[PDB]
């Protein structure tokens, strides 16, 4: 398939460019976005392509790596993606940083990778990276569960992503419960 | 007196932070009560053991004598100063009843939900992967964390370790659902 080859092209590029926004996160989010897209009857090629390049423009990437919108667009077109599809992908990644149907799917997959056991891991790695405490202040990893991560299930766009988020969100709840036991007074 | 030690020791992005020390002193003190240890010794040794650790950097790392002489200055007896110094030197060298308790407290804080957290904080602080290397957080579970339960000295610690260990397995199972092909 033209599309399979183009997906593969995009994957190698994205991996090359990038090598909590590492290739492994992007690859997980692409796989998850395609699964949700399939269930949701969204356009699979747009979902996967947007999922793969969504972080390339993100203000969080260091400046040796981060791309301009025109750089992503030109690379897509060079790789054989029609201008119309390329426009749609561009619409999604710029909105992400009403989102389109496929944009909502990608956003959902992205938020799913921020919850469950994976999201817990990513949260504590971030805290470790930025020199924040495990708990004890408003910049802490534990605070971030309450400010953000535990609310993500309410922000899911699709039924499919809402269904997947349930088990992950409940698992974060079990994780918080275990921290409350391992560490009496953690909340105060 | 234990209050004057808690102020000084408070005065680290490596896994040897204050919250960990404070956690482990409270745990040590709890375990020590069950295992009939000298609670003042346990709390003090728990509070100061990391100060001389070779894993702690040069800019912070204190010498044994500095720890001894600071303790004596806060007004500790020679008896208890020697016992504490005994404990913290036995724990802290390269290729490492009151010591057992302090060691158990320390190990326990490396497992369960809390240990998961510190492992990932560690991997983040040193720039290591979530998974994929032998140097990754996920690898450390199998290399170290999942076998800590079988290195516990006291009955009390062994019992506490069970639920923490079982939870780490639940965590790892969820992670394998979240990340297909993580192995
Ligand atoms: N204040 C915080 N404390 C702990 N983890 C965080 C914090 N902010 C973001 N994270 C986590 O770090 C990862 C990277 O997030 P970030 O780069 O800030 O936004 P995004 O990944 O959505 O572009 C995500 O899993 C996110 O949940
Ligand atoms: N390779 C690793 N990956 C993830 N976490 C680690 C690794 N090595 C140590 N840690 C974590 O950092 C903390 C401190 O461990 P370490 O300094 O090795 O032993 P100790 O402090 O008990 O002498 C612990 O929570 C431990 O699990
Ligand atoms: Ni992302
Ligand atoms: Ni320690």
């Amino acid at each position: 398939m033209t599309e399979l080859k183009q997906a593969d092209q995009i994957r190698t590029w994205v991996q090359s460019v990038l090598t909590g926004h590492d290739w492994l996160h992007i690859s997980r989010v692409a796989d998850l976005a395609v699964y949700i897209g399939e269930k949701e009857n969204a356009d699979l090629f747009i979902v996967e392509t947007a999922a793969l390049v969504h972080d390339l423009i993100d203000v969080k990437l260091p400046d040796t790596i981060r791309l301009s919108v025109s750089e992503v667009y030109n690379q897509l077109v060079t790789f054989g993606i029609g201008k119309e599809d390329a426009d749609r992908v561009i619409h999604i990644i710029t909105k992400m940083s009403p989102l389109s149907i496929e944009g909502k799917v990608v956003q959902d997959a992205d938020r799913l990778d921020a919850i469950g056991a994976v999201g817990i891991a990513r949260a504590f790695m971030f805290a470790g990276a930025k020199g924040h405490g495990l708990y004890g202040d408003d910049q802490s990893a534990y605070a971030h569960f309450f400010h953000k991560l535990l609310r993500l299930i309410d922000m899911m766009n699709t039924d499919t992503a809402r269904e997947l988020a349930e088990e992950r969100h409940e698992f974060m709840l079990q994780y918080i419960r275990q921290l409350e036991k391992d560490i009496p007074g953690i909340d105060a």
